[PDB]
């Protein structure tokens, strides 16, 4: 039941177990807008009880995510609280992403911008194209990130360099972004393609093993290493005496 | 009332609100005694509510800092809880340089070394130029970095490269040492005319986000990720609803 | 009393000071079984009160070490507690050699693998050769890394480069894993004598020094910098006013 | 507005005219221990009553006692692996962090027996209210059981490390006044606890939806950061919440 | 020595011979509430106290009440913006980081009404002495108001979690031995709280300077850090603090 | 099994046949105070005894009170530097982090002074009981020293920052129920503290011993975390304490 009903998201479920998912809006590069958000939060609440081996996370067309619809955004015409809690909103969807224990490999091609780089953020695993660039543009034009940046966006690049980033809108691409930390893979290639070379390797490992390190590795980074160190102990125990394992 | 009156320190206040602050005593490489972290302290503290819109750091002459003034610390035969409380005089300065909302943008040339990397490290961003070069040499000769280093240039550069730094004395210059996080700008010509470029396009920005820009991240970054979630969900319902915004 | 009695250990304590720490199983590349662990808990737990000034770690052969002995593994069907328990050792022997004060050098050839990297992270500096190469392998076996590596290994070359490394088993070498942060010294030629060079210079420094330097700089980076502030200055007190320094 | 109460199996619920809902364990039968199907409906409910306009709870249980634990027959007859069991645990987290951090206040009517799993779905709520037949302890230990449901963190958070470490380490016991004086709940009544639930409710009930949503959810949140980052964070929290229009009309 | 009880407006100061200074809210007429230029001269005060060498502070409102909280008549008449507001609530926290954090010991006398604002200042002192008419609460909550200045922080810290969230959810109110043993104030007096603070002040005031410092800093933040990083950081303070020659003199 | 008694100078040991190890300070003529070489003689036997296969210890003093603290008589006459002080320090937080994080039981039982590094010594161990005769203290503040052996985070984890803040400043006394009831030790008798903690070793101690583990050593761990993180850990403690066939067999 895994392709079950989505309006926002297109799905394809493989059958070893990789789900592609789909932004199906490329008319608007795939702006997220609330109900979006949503069906992110449904989708990666529910994927690992749903059986998902892994997902390969994909925006139709040229252009992978502009970010937050401002369509949407200004004609709601948003108090700040009803701001922050659309932003709670994004934070849940992009957790679910990144504490669920389903592996998530981005495919990205064109603009991964602003709430567009929040959600490659979420993955685990980014593979750029030949014609992918990153940005957080909005903060020039007086817009904060509010959908993770200032969290996922450092611990991929360097505080001082996400800061930099919003602060003046710096833009990378090609063999520099990936050397940054934007993208653990670059092709000259399909990144689709890539992509799902890796989600096919990853879905032959065990279940349990994937789900411990894409969920537990996050986990670990929140705290002291001297009181991780005592985490790991019971996850590796837990993983490394599994049957199958 | 921004150019008040300062010993250590040269304003520069331009039109914009973009103020120069420049290390005035070029005879011993800007090096810091207590009397300039006071001023630093009083500058940073109050420059927000004073106005001013960004700010470019620079040394005067050749050098950008040396670090502790060592003629004013052998003079002054520190205890180990006089040395203590000179150290929170200078963390207290860096602390709102960093957090104070204030974006700082360095101008770096010479030498930023041992404390005067500690200063530039304060700064959200930092431009170096073909004669900048970057060290903590005094952890050969005994001294131990009590101005921030082992926070912020591990933020910068990663932990164990800090550690090595001053385990070694090892420097760093030119691409090597933008490309290992030590400055997210470096430029063939005027360090000084880089960061006045990106100085005065900050201050174009709305007020609000860059102080969310220059103070919510660097505490985002001191918590668990998912605690800092919710936290960032309520600067961007701040920041983005504002009417300017 | 340093090279008292090891089994697994083998040891050289030069006249200045640097103890040069060699595993000494090279028919197994040196993996790590329950009783060598137990023998760097107690090298580690020890070598700062007797007086050991640096230490080059090093595998004796031509591979640094594959890791979690196997064949033990396999032979003592360990339950989930049984292999929890162990871990919680390997974390021991690498808290030891990381917050313990005694600055560690690791002279790398060959594979640095699986537990081996777990090993060389709890090591402050690294030197790699042109035979060296880094991966956690045993993640598409099944095995989650219960030494550390989800610690350490982000904490030097970024969480989600850790997690791509153990999602997919890709493989460091040369000049790009050394700019990764996997190792601060690469050598065209040997890594040991290099690596001799090093604690040769750091066995000179203040004992005080470098105790701070290998201990202090890991405990702050384990807290907001808010609080490391604080902490900073008491160390730099200590170190800064020895009669020595 | 949107439909709160259809589709459960394991909640009895009750959607009062102001916005309390009344959230009942119904299986006193087994003094309304935790399967894996009631928590997955407790991560639905809690998942979604903000969003549905629930102003408050009183979380209850059926029967003599509020809550006697995890379901010990499910537990016993899955035989579960490690694995297995740790991603029960996962789940009752999920739903005691959606009532902890979702911005909904929960009271809880305690009654008879709130022990180990049940002492940690109680502790998920912001108050606890107990009546003179109420008792408490995390007896799994000397059962050679270790509580896997948050008592490590909300029952230390409570009544402090050092008293939750002697609960499961001994099974001590803790009852009447001496039981809410040590921090196991805010609220002791000589009568109904679900009455003084009722009524601390409605007038929680009556208060700002916003602020209500700030106050909890926001400072577990500024517990878990160092105090001198909490305190930015909570000048932002302060920031929207005093600002709201409603509030000024106040 | 330094000039430390000249130039403000907003505060009575009292420096006396052994160093103690008498720092005393000065608008009774208001109950000693609280707005932006009083925050900012409590600013300058404890930002310098250490440096100007003052050894201990008792710290009281004029009047009998301590303090009501935030200047609403200000707050009303500003109609602030979200940013604006969030703006004051930092000002409000840097004079109580610098309280808390600043190695100055701060006694604070209480008395009647130490209500929203007014219990988050009491908070920022690190002992509290209470009186017969003291009462302690956190309204503002009711009138759809959230704690900006440090309440989830240092009342959390003071009376645990649950009880905070209690107090702000349904503006329970604490007074007598009930808000001492609570946590609320380490000391309670049937006679003068101003008497009792000034006889723990002058005894702090005859201990040494450093250790005191210490004291009244190091330990805030050994609590923001796991127990196993402070347990190396409070070393350092420890070897710091008992070298001192004074300390061996003693 | 293996020796667990003996080649010890500092600490008399007796094991007892269900695997109780009864430790003792033994050098009442100075009422116990800690020297160096009595910290080290704690680093080896609280760093072995669980792999030793210690199921529980009873901690205490011999004579009429547990432990004075520091020994000042070695520290006077080695005039130590600072960073030879902190290097002592660092030993006793090495000792007390093997019986706090350790993984066995460790019930103190208090007589008479616990009073500074004695309290810090009680406050490493799970559970304190206390008889008529103990009282609590960190005096050494009032004499210009500063506690560098853990009282700033257990003391802080057992009665909250404010309270040892209190105790440090002031040098304020604690005794009897007052003192059980503010936290210092969750056990109080008008009989034999030894006997009574005999009860508690010998009934936890027949508990089983991976339990015993998690429970001495992976609360503490949560402590020092965010609650959303130590959740998941929490998860995982659960699934391998109660899955082990021995907990299935119970």
């Amino acid at each position: 039941d895994v392709t079950s009903g989505y309006s926002n998201l297109d799905l394809d479920l493989r059958d070893n177990g990789v789900c592609v998912v789909t932004l199906n809006r490329p008319d608007k590069r795939n702006a997220l807008d609330v109900a979006t958000i949503e069906e992110l939060v449904t989708f990666f609440s529910t994927a690992h009880r749903k059986g998902v081996r892994a997902v390969v996370l994909t925006g139709a067309g040229d252009h992978f995510c502009a970010g937050l619809d401002l369509v949407e955004h200004w004609k709601a015409d948003r108090s700040a609280d009803d701001f922050m809690h659309v932003c709670l909103r994004w934070h849940e969807a992009f957790n679910k992403m990144e504490y669920g224990g389903v592996p998530i490999i981005a495919a990205l091609r064109g603009a991964v911008v602003g709430g567009g780089l929040e959600l490659a953020s979420a993955a685990h695993l980014r593979v750029m194209d030949q014609s992918t660039y990153f940005a957080l543009p909005e903060g020039q034009r007086g817009i904060f990130t509010g959908g993770g940046a200032t969290i996922r966006v450092s611990d991929m690049i360097g505080k001082y360099r996400m800061i930099d980033m919003i602060l003046t809108g710096r833009v990378y691409q090609g063999q520099e972004a990936a050397d940054l930390g934007l993208a653990q893979y670059i092709t000259e290639g399909s990144s689709f393609d890539k992509a799902m070379e890796l989600a096919d390797k990853i879905a032959s490992n065990l279940p349990l093993t994937n789900f411990a390190i894409c969920s537990a590795i996050s986990h670990m980074q929140n705290m002291s290493g001297l009181d991780a160190a005592y985490a790991e102990a019971f996850v590796g125990g837990i993983v490394n005496t599994q049957p199958a394992a």
